[PDB]
RNA sequence: UACCCGCAGAAGAAGCACCGGCUAACUCCGUGCCAGCAGCCGCGGUAAUACGGAGGGUGCAAGCGUUAAUCGGAAUUACUG
RNA sequence: GUACGGCCGCAAGGUUAAAACUCAAAUGAAUUGACGGGGGCCCGCACAAGCGGUGGAGCAUGUGGUUUAAUUCGAUGCAACGCGAAGAACCUUACCUGGUCUUGACAUCCACGGAAGUUUUCAGAGAUGAGAAUGUGCCUUCGGGAACCGUGAGACAGGUG
RNA sequence: ACGACCAGGGCUACACACGUGCUACAAUGGCGCAUACAAAGAGAAGCGACCUCGCGAGAGCAAGCGGACCUCAUAAAGUGCGUCGUAGUCCGGAUUGGAGUCUGCAACUCGACUCCAUGAAGUCGGAAUCGCUAGUAAUCGUGGAUCAGAAUGCCACGGUG
RNA sequence: GCGGGGUUGAGCAGCCUGGUAGCUCGUCGGGCUGAAAACCCGAAGAUCGUCGGUUCAAAUCCGGCCCCCGCAACCA
RNA sequence: UUCUUCUAA
């Protein structure tokens, strides 16, 4: 009955990087990615890693994936933000609590047909080491998306453009939503993609949201993909933001 | 005018600060190195006497705090010293 | 001991000498320690002297990793790794997949209704579903209870969380 | 329901990586026959002779012994002879087919063992690294617990040295 | 416009008159260390830029192209 | 002869 965001039914391009705190966050970049792998397989969604980058110490410097299926952006759009891990390092033999965090970007599946204002004069495309590596740079936004992991040039080009065109959608629809003042009533959270949304205390096994301040000692389950325990009450409060302003 | 006389009924009249230590005075609940606190040492990194609330208590009192400000403590420019 | 200025110098620079700022310390000796690619001493299959073995092979066994609906969990320098576990076909099993159950398997309390209990048929993977003969061991100025089943009420249980 | 019960699963998966073992790469050996020699334990439905039958795994009889009595119980390395003749071998045994045996509701996952066939790798192992100072190392058997069944493990025990 | 070259990941040898893919580090894995380095040990990886031809056979020889790299774009 | 380093209750 509620007027919904029509990009919710789109799928999700996904962008995870390493964060602050050292290898712990870079591990925690790789640690979170297994959960969404468990989640999207539980959600019967196809995980498609478009590009990946470790810190070569067991932790991912970054990773770009696409998760596709049924209403994938409508379940993952809330996740974009800071997410903190609290644990004890293995090189520490005293129990000094180091803390680290990571950065999340969730974008709708935006086709280039749904991107009419794309312009190759507004693009800068680099081909390097038949050369298979593709670096596409969107000139008015400065958005640079590389793809080199495929064996051929044509496969890397569409993969570097689709994430970039999603980042054009990620830039512009954020710049449309932050411009609209009364539309943010139907919005759970701040609307910026930088809030420390959820803290992971591992010795407590604690999952603690911060936008609704929902605390769970269910981390072992959640890390293995029991995440609709969290995503659904977010939407229940997100649509409570939608219903109470109507 | 001061002042004096009766008049009504407990009637018409109490608060602010603080309680980890220094420093008199504490428990409980929320809270979780967040929110905050803070003169100093310092708290909050789930069991907070230090955060917020409750009660309870301390201390002043029609004020109570805060800040600014000057000397003091400082023999910390030392004549004393 | 720096900036600026003065001073001096052939120059190098010297000399005179700040403040903004920032910290809640800085330092001094001395003490117990620890540590030393310091010194001295002593001891150790520590080295030396010896013997065999591992690492190569195959397999057992364990962990990691990976995988899994699940591969239950713990132990991971020495001092985890044929460890927990002196022995996972089921059981174990703590895990998965379904099937189920809720004063609950169980403790005790509390009534209530059948003495228990005895044999059986069928459904069902089984957890269970009605059939189905009974008994009166116990006791009583005898709810038929207690033993022992079932029902109910909550007290609570339970948890290898 | 992080509680209770049932079946089935899984705890045994599998590119790998490591630990720890076991068995090898042979002639001081292999194989065959003959023969010598323990110690310590275990045992009542037990240990189960004895004989029977089965190539054997076993099956049946069923003594005997709660055990300084009987059973387990024949120690093995060895000794003696024969044989193999320096080879992937009469080394070595992986794997796999077949066919059983036993256990236990039940051996698909997922058992142990027998028989037949099969006969990988392996011809002393890089950098490295381990153990051990005498009955020790080395090497050879035996037993025990755990245990329905099921140990190259663990715990003992002797032999040689 | 003309010359040059395009080679395991990388940077490069060999490119030899065509029967012929080496190096080094990197990588991977062990060893060493309490750990990381360093070092040691062991591993693997190339269709020789491209489209073709000549050839018994092309990295090789040849031709065209892609890429650059050099060079030259003069005299009033 | 040679011989470096150890984030953060
Ligand atoms: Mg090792």
């Amino acid at each position: 009955l509620l007027p919904k965001d029509p990009d919710d039914e789109r799928n999700a391009f996904l962008e995870v990087r390493a964060g602050t705190g050292g290898d712990e966050a870079a591990l925690f970049a790789g640690d979170l990615f297994r959960m969404y792998s468990r989640y999207a397989e539980a959600r019967r969604w196809r995980v498609e890693i478009m590009s990946a980058s470790e810190g070569e110490h067991g932790g991912y410097k970054e990773i770009i994936a696409k998760i596709s299926g049924d209403g994938v952006y409508g379940r993952l759009k809330f996740e974009s933000g800071g997410h903190r891990v609290q644990r004890v390092p293995a090189t520490e033999s005293q129990g000094r609590i180091h803390t680290s965090a990571c950065t999340v970007a969730v974008m709708p599946e935006l086709p280039d047909a749904e991107l009419p204002d794309i312009n190759p004069a507004d693009l800068r495309i680099d081909t390097f080491r038949t050369d298979s590596a593709i670096r596409i740079t969107h000139l008015p936004t400065g958005i640079v998306v590389e793809c080199q992991d495929e064996r051929s040039q044509h496969k890397n080009k569409a993969k570097a453009l689709s994430v970039l065109g999603a980042r054009i959608h990620a830039a512009e629809m954020a710049k449309r939503q932050q411009a609209e003042a009364s539309t943010r009533r139907n919005l759970l959270g701040s609307g910026d993609r930088s809030d420390r949304n959820r803290t992971y205390n591992f010795p407590q096994g604690r999952v603690t949201d911060h936008r609704i301040n929902l605390t769970l000692y269910r981390l072992d389950e959640v890390m293995e993909g029991k995440l609709d325990m969290l995503i659904e009450p977010i939407i229940q409060e997100h649509q409570a933001d939608q219903l109470a302003a109507l």
